[PDB]
């Protein structure tokens, strides 16, 4: 068993005619979107392959920042927050992602402080993108995942390039073994 | 950046008429015997998996150990070592494999002491095992791994299976990322 | 509530012309093989009586151990590891169970150190061989064990019996009650 | 070998127009009415299913406590007390209840005292309920038992639920096996 | 999140000719008899309220008490206690819930000692009785519940009030976020 | 009173076709297999010999160990394990000695951990083996016994010499005297 | 290894009109008057069998003692004595076993001091009585015993009992096992 | 619970034709030779009464002594000793209750040192004396005595009056209560 | 007087149809079977020569061990054990040296702990193997020896070679003198 | 001059129907079988190799291994040891091996306890395996090496492989030059 700590970007975001209305739940091993059908996005491709090699993993600490690709002119807000419940439906509403315990708005062109994750270390046994995907309740679900990281954003005139997202955590391992999943 | 500790099987041995000389690289993704045409052997599913979703690996520790599935009767014995360089030829002869820095003899049915890695603490870019066996160059190969771990067993009059073999680890990541291997 | 510390027997193992792959969950109430269809061996029948009376178990310590009923001549390795997760599938082939993050292969008639559990003090709620049979996903079977134990060994040429092999804990027992399980 | 503490229900009591003289042994195993022909009455199901585990059992403490059902109007009384000995005979008549080491008259809607068992800390190996039934000679019987736990009640004119009794406890076990009884 | 305190009324007791072999799940949102069909009983009003507001709950402590509304007249028991498991069945028989790590028979109209769970600090994500009456096997469960408080009286002759049984606890919340519920099948 | 300490053989174990499922009841005084019908085997002569002389003695430790006369050809394991208490059955089934508090599969020639009883100091009326085979329940049985000591091996194709088993042990005897034993 | 201390019969004297000339010797094992023809006299039931049982035995302390079932009406001493060594004679005579570097005349009938061995601490290879008889030399009998422990009284003119010996000791063993006798 | 300590006196020795070879097991409670077929003798009638009441007793300390009737004329040896096991057999042969791990010979009148019972401080269920004679097996009786205590003497031409044997003890109870005894086959 | 110290060969052990039941003593100059008739077996050539100088020796430590020349194939046990006394008689039956104060069934092929002589530390006058082959009486014999050192195993289906047996020792003389043995 | 530490491969030993008595020295530049005629037999590869660059090596440590290739049915036993001395002959006889000062009988598959040199911190001039071969008396042949390394196996119905034999080492050396060896 071995600790971890490492930046890596989450996603990129782009503006759209849409509202946009994103969750990225916080597995083991991510890369997400798995399917099929497809569910969920982003994908830390470091922190999956490393612990596709381990068996048992605590994260001591995570967070989530912004950043930013455009010019002054953009007009649009960023809501991003952290839901620790899956019974709870995704709120449907950037206005209603404007309510949360932690939640921020930086956008769209600012510095902006990085939300953090509560405290919380407790053992969660590794699973795969298409494992996760595969379960059906979430009382299933809450067995392997702190909760879903929620981030929305609202409807934008045309589709642009805005900006990554940036995942920054540390980890901590226990127990190896590689072995086919079920 | 998480660490991780699992004890786990490695390969299952099988006596037979040929002489046994086996080596199983120990890099940060597993999972061979890679092809082609196909090299090594032996494979932790779990580690490639996990680690496939990081960026840099340290293992602080590492064990290889026996277990028999064999009745008393059987006659053999099975010596396993530890090379830390890649320049150097795999032994021919378990005679020769009998001579080692670190060696043991523990067939074929008794407890026997674990053979366990000499401490070296430095990071290792993880790489995948069709990668790994791409590699041309040994001086290309240490790049990437501790050195690899041989086993051998001597020659019997008839095929027959005889027991897991059993490697354990604690190892610890950093830096999350997940991206299509380079050809 | 109270304490208890035993050594008994798990199962006796058997060398056959096909591969052995077994696992043994370990439940608060074992006493495998639960059907049907049937499924996983061995039985400590103590346990599961003396567990039947509680409502809530800490096991604080447990070891697997080999015993050897064998001559000198047979031939024969037998691996010992221990998952503990149940998302992943149980490994095929004794080449496989040979990697694990702990692991032995002691056989055939050794001494040989005891595998031991990796420590793990959590509550862990009470429940019997027939309902843990009956439960369908892995999410759901993480509620009640620490792990699966996984035993392997290889063919042999002709049938015969080889050794018990040998658990030994201690456990610690909160809430009495004495009730029909749910269906 | 681990530790263990619970609070956990042991009977019904129930008015009747006989009178009622109980027991209850304390084995490492208990569930009584073992038959047969049944004998003994009360169930921690908890503590026979967890002791069926190990394989030898020392209780630190023990404890009897007594819980209203009934309404104020009701009339009578409840003796509860604890006989360390088998060779003596079970007492008849609630007057004869009346005298012990150790007593108590709780009845019938009150708070009350809790009786407690005077300690007693040495290895008992563990047997279950139709073993115990099974045993001949009292002098068999103290090998297992510290020693039976007596509840009586006086006849009342006609039946009715009146409240549980709660045994509640701190035990230790040593030596882990399952195997079946002889 | 904040903590909290309260004294409050479960349930209204009632003898009748049939036996009455009850329990309340004590979940982060009560508020029984959750359906459809109809399971469980009792309701804390001001618990699944004040907690439909948070997103995690931890119960420092709680009791269960009877209190008398009967003459001295009448005569039956009635017995308090406590699973901590779902996978075991709801015992038959009042002779049996008589037996438990934790019981009492205080009945009927008697001062008595409270009921008091055994200390279990964890958390404990929140969950709407609607919720938690759609789950299906006990392996669930176990996951938003301590476990089941089971009460128990014996058949009388004619049905008549008795008496409420009064739930008081602490307990402290942690993140804070009002949203729709799951739909669980 | 006197102190005393001895390594000595208990038992020279023989493979056979039929499954072997043996007991070894622990005694002050041993030497079974006392009759009749015969009942239990293994005999430290040294032990009931020199402790035919007192009255009251305590073992303050005890150990079983395992000796190999085999080749390494032989195949085959062996269970060594240690019931504390008499109300329960002897196991059937190597499988089922397989598991236990303290346990062990050694097999077949191989080093191997020494098993070793769980403290008990506590005072032990001596009586001799026909004495001890004469009683009739487990209840009487435990006033004597500490427990009896179980061993297991698995059946094989031909009947074989294997090796010895062998206790060790210190003890403390109390109060002298010596008369005839009651009927 | 275990240590061991009990206090025990030796003996039951019998006055008889012969003189009574009697040595006990203290082996490991003792149990005489073993045979063939019969030798010594004297048995400490607890002992041989105690120490039957072990290898190597260290005796760190022995005492003999006198107890009395007579009337005051009675005459008669009773004289008790140590040798270390065999290769001296039995002695003739009690007037001659007054004589001796320890020594008491208690008799008949009193409280009386303890003889009392003179300390030893060395290992002794335990034996069985039987073997022990079956020795020849005086030589080879020092390899086993400390020396023999001697006891006498005159004659009197009726056969009558009189009472008891009690010997006392510590004693700790070394090495288990359990074998056939050479 | 209370603490107690006496002098008493145990038995009235008889010089015999026949030898005598005598054995009072150390019940809690003791007045034999119960019956039937009546066995073993002596009666300390003090400690029964007094032990009757209780549940449960430790004897800290006891002792076995000897007084002399006798005129010096007489001859005869008196041996006492004590076995701790009842699955030995009683010593038959004065010759051989002489040697014990401990014993006496005080004969037949002479002051003499006091027989005294090693230390054995463990609880011990007190029983009567009827109980203890309808006991069948040795491994039963270990359960209620510490072991039987031996005396024996030789015979001589005439029977006499000789002195009486004299038990002292200090012992602990614990536990009261007061009913009556189960009736062992 | 000068102190050494040695690791050396003892005997090759051979499986055969009959019961082997073996004992060595240990005496200050070795080098059995002396006879005639010919007694006991195994010999330290280098101890002999070296104490043959001397004429006062105290071991302060001695060890014998176990080394496998065995195939996995084979099956079978040894007990090993160390009897302090020659009044005993030699145990017959391997299932009776399994019981000993001291014991071990390494066999057939595994590690094995090492059997140790407990401590003894007392003047032993030297003398040769045709000298102690000549002595009678037991009592004789204690004169000059700690105590006879066991080894046994069982019978096997036929002949065959399977490995040395291995003693250590720390040893210190006094009093140098070369003469002639009395007869 | 540089310090250095590894764990080697030996040799791979073979059961064979005649018996096995073999001798490996412990030279600064191993690598036998040198003739001719050729005598003793492991080699070492690396350490000859990187010990022919410099001049004086002194080695801290030393330990020699066995590993199971075999099944548990076989039967044999395999002595390990290590004389000091060159003056003494090789013993005749496993029997005769059994007795050494440091030794060992894991055999045949069993974990097993690793032999290990005493300590001896003293200078050695290195030289190569021809040169060794080479040498006459034996007087010669103690200024090069510590001791040859013995290890020995009974015979067995047919030959067969059984595992490799395993040396382990940290050396220190000193003194930097290359030059052609003297003849």
């Amino acid at each position: 068993g071995t600790t971890c700590s490492m930046s890596e970007i989450l996603l990129a975001v782009s503006a759209t005619t849409a509202d946009q209305i994103l969750e990225i739940p916080v597995c083991a091993g991510i890369d997400f979107p798995a399917g099929t059908p497809p569910r969920y996005i982003g994908a830390a491709k470091w922190l999956a392959a490393q612990s596709q090699m381990w068996n048992t993993i605590v994260f001591n600490s995570v967070r989530i920042t912004w950043e930013t690709f455009t010019a002054d002119t953009t007009s649009g807000y960023i809501s991003m927050a952290f839901l620790s419940d899956y019974m709870l439906s995704l709120p449907t509403g950037v206005e209603d992602v404007a309510r949360i315990v932690p939640s921020a708005t930086i956008a769209l062109k600012n510095r902006g402080p990085s939300i953090v994750m509560p405290q919380n270390r407790t053992a969660f046994r590794c699973i795969q993108a298409g494992q996760f995907a595969a379960l059906g309740s979430a009382a299933d679900k809450q067995m392997y995942s702190p909760g879903r990281f929620i981030v929305a954003i609202p409807k934008a005139s045309a589709t642009q390039a805005v900006g990554q997202i940036k995942i920054s955590y540390s980890v901590s391992y226990r127990g190896a073994a590689i072995l086919q999943p079920a």
